[PDB]
C-alpha cells in the first residue's frame, strides 16, 4: 500500500465507523434500539489502524536525520483519528518511511472503538438519565508490535477536545509554531499586529482566527470582536491563529500563570505535533544590574513547579535546544535595534526559576539558597513547565522571558499596574517572538535535531 | 596605594614572613629555641592580607562585563600567598578594579601563620617523633570585610602543594588553557605535537613542562625523556605543560578515570584561575546510530557520579556555555571537516551520563530508564564532575569525547584492549581539542560570561 | 554421571563450541561465509551446561558446613565456561554434592551461545568498518529452575577478561589468598620479599607472576624486570601472583585508590571465588592519641562511598568476619614484635569511613557530626567497598589499615610524599598482611563460615 492510498483507506475506514456510531446512537435515541454484538467486533465502532513494517534492509539508512527514522527492523502500528485533520502530517510522514525505507504500509480495523462523546459533532446530547444511563451502558465510552507514533487515537480525541474547550477556537485553525504568553496585553498587542498583517497584501497572514468564534479576514467589517470580552471569561486558555494559506502562521495561547496551566496546555497542544513553542512571558528579575524591560535568554532552568516531578524526576537534565536559542538571541538583536554585541545590556542569558507559589517572595529566605546554588537570573511560573513538556514531547522550545519588575531589589510590581518600563517593552518583546519564529521557519526543516529523540523514539515526528 | 606598589609590598611582606618562619624552624631543630609568642602577635609568620575598598559612587560602572566588579560598595579583603607565582593575575585583578572602578588599595600583615609545611621547601629533613610532635606544637599549621576572591592564602597554599603532587609538576608552568583526558594515548599524542610544535621556530610554543621533571626546549638533546615511564608510577595524575614566553600555552592532564580523580584535580587547579578546561576522553556510544570514532558534544549531563551530590545537589542545573560550545563544535568542523558531509554524521550534540560504576553494565536494566529518560547519548565517568567543578569555581568548561565503543550494540571495547577505529582518532580527537582551544584564546577576554556568577560573586575572576 | 565425568564432558563441549566459533568466524573473514542457523541452534556455539539434582532425601545432610549445602529439593543448573580453568574448583564442588549428598549430574549443551569476543586468543580483532559490522551482525555478541553457582557463562567470561586487562596478568596464576593495596611501595616491598622467598628452598613460593607478562622462576637471569615500570601506564590495577606448586600463593592487586576501583576490581576477582581478600593500605588517622604508624583494625564501616548504595542499601550492616579478624589480630601480635596487651598502643580495634571525597578535609564540619556517631577511628577510601563487595561475594574479607597521617591534627600528609614514619611501617605492615594469610591459610576449610550465606545461597562455595 502507499501513501496517498493508505490516507484515502484511513479516510473511508473512519468517516464510516463515525457515521456508524452517530447512526446507532440515533435509533438509541429514536427507537430504544441497540447495535448488534455481532457488527461491532468486525469493526463497526472502530478506529482505523495504521500499520509500516521495515525488513531492516537499507543500503544507506538516514542515521543524522531526526524524525522519520527505524532504530530497528519490525512492525510499527498505531489506531488513527481525523485522518483528514491530519492529512499533511501523516502524508509527509508516511512518505518519508515508504521511500527511505521503503516500508510496508497497510490499513485495517482496529480492536478499539471511538467513544461516543467524539463523534457527536453539534451540541452534547441533554437527554434525561435513564436515555444517558443508556448510553454510557451499551455504548463506546471512555476508559482509564512497536508504537508508530506518539499517542494513539483515543488520546488524540481527548486532547482535541480539551484544546477546543481551553482555546474556544478549532483544533483545525491550530499553526505549527506557537507562542505562549502569561499576560493579556501580548494578545491585545497580537491581534493589532495581526489585523494589521492581513490588510497588508504581502504578507502571507490571510486569516485569523479568534478564541470565541470570531473570524478576521482581508474583508471583514469592522474588526473590534477580534478580541471579545467574554472570551476571558469563557475560556481558560483563550487562543489566536494568524492563519497562511499553506498553514504556517503563528498561533499564540495565553496560558495564564502557573505551572497547572502550562503543563495542561501542553499535553493536548503536543498531539498536533507542533513545530516549536516559545514562552514569551514576564518574569522577575533577581540580579542588581537587571533593569526592567530587560530580557532574560533561559539556558537552563530550576525545577521548583512540583506539577511533573513524578512523570520527569528533577534531576533529569532539561538541556536547551542550540537552533531556538540562536532563534531568540538574533532576534532580540534585530528586533532590540543596537544591531550587534550591544545586546548583552537589554539580554541577559542564564538559569530561570519557575516555581507553583506566586508569593514565593513571603519564603525568600528558604529559597534564597537554592536561587544561589542554581545561579539563577529570573524568576517565572511557566517557562520549566513549558520546557519539560517540550522536551517530554519532542517540541523543540525556547524561552525569552521579560523583566517585569525586581522582587529583590524594592521593586515589586505586579502585572497591570503602571509600569511604564514594562508596558513600553510588551510590543518589542512580542516581536521577538515572532521574529524568532520567522528565523525557526525559514530554517526550514533544519529545526528539528536529536536532543529530543529517545531509544524508544517513535518513527512518525 | 597602586598596583605594581601594593605587589611589591605583599612580595616584601611574604617572603619576609616565610623566611621569619623558616629561620625559627631551623633554630627549633639546631639547639631548640622557640620564637617569641611577641614578635608572632605582630605577623612574625603572617601572610600578607590584601584590602581593596570601594565608596560606590562610580559615573558608568562595568555592568556587562564577567568578571572584576563590585555588586556593592565596601570593603573586600583577603589573605595571599605566593604573590611572585600570582603576579599576572594579581596585578591584571587590581587593575580593573584600581581604574574602571578607582579603588583603595592596602597591603599589610594579616593575622594568619602561614603553616610550616608550605614554607619548607625541601621534602622531609630527619625529624623524629619528638622533634615532630614538637614543631606540631609550636609552630603554625593547618587545623580545617567581604570576600575579595573565591579562596584564601590557606586554601590555596593547601591546592598548590596537591597540584605538584598529583600533577609531577611545578605550579609555576601551569598554562590558562587546561585539557583534561582519560586516556594515556592522549598524552603521547599531545608530548608528540608539543615537541614538534617547539622546534618550529613559527609556534609560540617554547617549551615543555613534563610529569616527573624533565623540562624540554628548543635546544635539548634527545628529546625522549618527555614521557618518562617513572611518571605514571609517582604521580596519580601527571601533567604535561607547553608553555609559550606569554604563558598563554596548552596545559594537559591525564587526570586517569573515575569521578574521584576528577573532582579531585580540579579542587585543586581551581586556585589557579584556569581560563578553561575541556574534557578530551573517550566515552561509550549509546545511539545504535553511532559509530566507533564519532565525536559527542555534551549539551547537558546526567548526574549518576555520586561524587557532588552534598555540595551541589543533583536538581540544581549544570547548563552549556555558549562560547566553549561554539569553539569545540567549530573546531570539530574544521579539524574533522570533509568535503561532501555535515559534521552531524560525525558529531553528535546531546546528554551526557557520567557514572562512577566502572561495571555499570551489569546493571543496565536498572540503569536502562533514566538512560532513556534522560535521552542519554553517551556514557563516562569524568565529564559531568569535570563540568559541575567548572560551575563550582567558575572556570569555563566543555566536553568532547570521542566513541570508543558500544556496550548496548555488541562492541564492549576496553582502552588499551585493539580498536582500530578509536586508536585512529585519537590524534585528530586531542587537535579538536587543541584547536578549540585557539579558537577560545582568540576570543581573547569575550570567552567569560556571566553564566557562571552568584549573586555574592568575588570581585575577582 | 560421576565428577571426573562430567568434567570431561564440559571439558569435550566447552573445546568444540570454542573450536566451532573460531571455525565459523575464521570462514566469514576469509571467504564471507556465514554459519547455518540450523547447527546453532543444536548448541554449535554454546556453552556446555551444568546440572545437579536432589531428591531431597538424605539421612544426615550437612547443616553446619558453609557451602556445598542444599536449601531444598531440587535441580540447579547453570552454563559453564573455561572448565579446565576451574578443573580443581569444579571437581570439589561436584565431589561434595556427590558424596555427602547422592546428586544426579549431568552436562549438555544449553541455550546461550559464548560471544565471538571471547574464543578470540590473540589480539582483539582490528577488521575494517564493514567486516566488524558483519561480525556483530551475523555473530554471537554480548548482549546486555535454580542456580547452581554465583555466575553463569558469561558472566564469568566478562570478568575474566577484564581481570586480565586491568591486571596485566593471566587469571590462571590468581591465588586463593588475595591482599589489596593503595599504594605503590607495597608492591615494591612485596616483589622484593617475593623475590626472596624464591631463591630460599625451604619457601612454597616457586614463581612470581608479574603485572606486564614478566615470570619470574628461580632460576631467572637478573630479576630486576619484576616491577617493570611501563606496568603502571598500561595497567590500572596491577596484580602480582607469588604462585606455589599447589596454587596455594598471595595475590597482591594494586587498585590504587578510590572506592570506584574497589568496586570495579572486586566485582571481577569475585568470580575467580577467592579464599579471602584483604585490605592492607594507609588510612588517615582521626584520634588524637594516634601515631603515624600505628595500625587500625576495622569491625565496623561508616559507608561514604555511594559507590554500592544501590545494590546494597547503606542500612544494610557489614559484619566482621570472626576468623579474618583474630588472624588479622594475632599477626599483629606477632610481626609488630611485642604481643600480649602492648599491642593496644599499636593498633586499634573501631570503625572505619570511607570515603570518595578524596578532600573530605574541605567539608569537614559537615562530616564531623556522622564522624563523631559512628565513632570513627580512621578515614581511608577502599576498606568498605572491599568488605561490602566480599560480603556480596561470599569471600571472606578483612581490613588492616596503617595510620599515614592525621588530618585532624596538624599532619595533613600524603602517601607519596615524604613521610618518614609511614614510609618505615609499610614492610611490617605488609608482613603482617602476609602473616595473616599464612595464619587464615593453615586454618584450612575452617575459614569460610556461614556469616556471609543467604537463604537461596548457590549449592557451590
Amino acid at each position: 500500500l502507499t501513501p496517498a492510498q493508505a490516507l484515502d483507506k484511513l479516510d473511508a475506514l473512519y468517516e464510516q465507523s463515525v457515521v456508524a456510531l452517530r447512526n446507532a446512537i440515533g435509533n438509541y435515541i429514536t427507537s430504544g434500539e441497540l447495535p448488534d454484538e455481532n457488527a461491532r467486533k468486525q469493526g463497526l465502532f472502530v478506529y482505523p489502524s495504521l500499520t509500516v513494517t521495515w525488513d531492516g534492509s537499507t543500503t544507506n539508512p538516514p542515521k543524522t536525520r531526526a524524525f522519520g527514522r527505524f532504530t530497528h527492523a519490525g512492525s510499527y502500528t498505531t489506531t488513527i483519528t481525523r485522518p483528514t485533520l491530519f492529512r499533511s502530517y501523516l502524508n509527509e510522514q508516511l512518505t518519508l518511511l515508504y521511500q527511505d525505507y521503503g516500508a510496508h504500509i497497510s490499513v485495517q480495523p482496529s480492536q478499539h472503538e471511538i467513544p461516543y462523546p467524539y463523534v457527536i459533532d453539534g451540541s452534547e446530547l441533554t437527554l434525561d438519565r435513564s436515555m444517558s444511563a443508556g448510553l454510557t451502558r451499551y455504548f463506546p465510552t471512555t476508559e482509564l508490535f512497536s508504537p508508530l507514533s506518539h499517542f494513539d487515537a483515543r488520546r488524540v480525541d481527548f486532547s482535541l477536545a480539551r484544546l477546543r474547550h481551553y482555546t474556544g477556537t478549532p483544533v483545525e485553525h491550530f499553526q505549527p509554531f506557537v507562542l505562549f504568553t502569561n499576560y493579556t496585553r501580548y494578545v491585545d498587542e497580537f491581534v493589532r499586529w495581526g489585523c494589521s498583517q492581513i490588510l497588508d497584501p504581502d504578507s502571507p497572514y490571510i486569516a485569523l482566527s479568534c478564541a470565541g468564534g470570531n473570524w478576521i479576514t482581508a474583508e471583514t467589517e469592522a474588526p473590534e470582536e477580534a478580541i471579545s470580552d467574554l472570551a476571558w471569561k469563557k475560556h481558560q486558555m483563550p487562543a489566536w491563529h494568524l492563519i497562511t494559506a499553506d498553514g504556517q502562521g503563528i498561533t499564540l495561547v495565553n496560558i495564564g500563570v502557573g505551572p497547572s496551566n502550562a503543563k495542561t496546555i501542553c499535553d493536548h497542544l503536543a498531539v498536533l505535533r507542533p513545530d516549536v513553542w516559545l514562552m514569551i512571558g514576564h518574569c522577575g528579575g533577581l540580579r542588581e544590574s537587571q533593569a526592567i524591560g530587560d530580557y532574560v535568554l533561559a539556558h537552563a532552568y530550576l525545577r521548583d513547579d512540583h506539577v511533573l516531578d513524578a512523570v520527569l524526576p528533577p534531576d533529569i537534565p532539561i538541556p536547551s535546544i542550540a537552533e531556538v536559542q540562536r532563534a531568540l538571541y538574533d532576534a532580540t538583536k534585530l528586533v532590540s535595534g543596537r544591531p550587534g554585541e550591544e545586546v548583552k545590556q537589554r539580554l541577559r542569558t542564564g538559569t530561570v526559576v519557575t516555581t507553583d507559589d506566586r508569593n514565593w517572595e513571603l519564603r525568600y529566605s528558604a529559597s534564597a539558597l537554592r536561587f544561589n546554588l542554581s545561579r539563577a537570573v529570573a524568576i517565572d511560573m511557566e517557562s520549566a513547565t513549558i520546557a519539560a513538556q517540550g522536551y517530554r514531547f519532542r517540541v523543540p522550545y525556547g524561552t525569552l522571558l521579560c523583566v517585569s519588575d525586581k522582587p529583590l531589589h524594592g521593586e515589586i510590581k505586579l502585572p497591570g499596574q503602571a509600569n511604564r518600563f514594562y508596558e513600553g517593552a510588551i510590543s518589542e518583546h512580542l516581536q521577538i517572538g515572532i521574529r524568532a519564529i520567522d528565523l525557526l521557519r525559514a530554517e526550514g526543516d533544519r529545526l528539528h535535531s536529536r536532543k529530543l529523540r529517545t531509544f524508544n523514539e517513535p518513527p512518525f515526528r
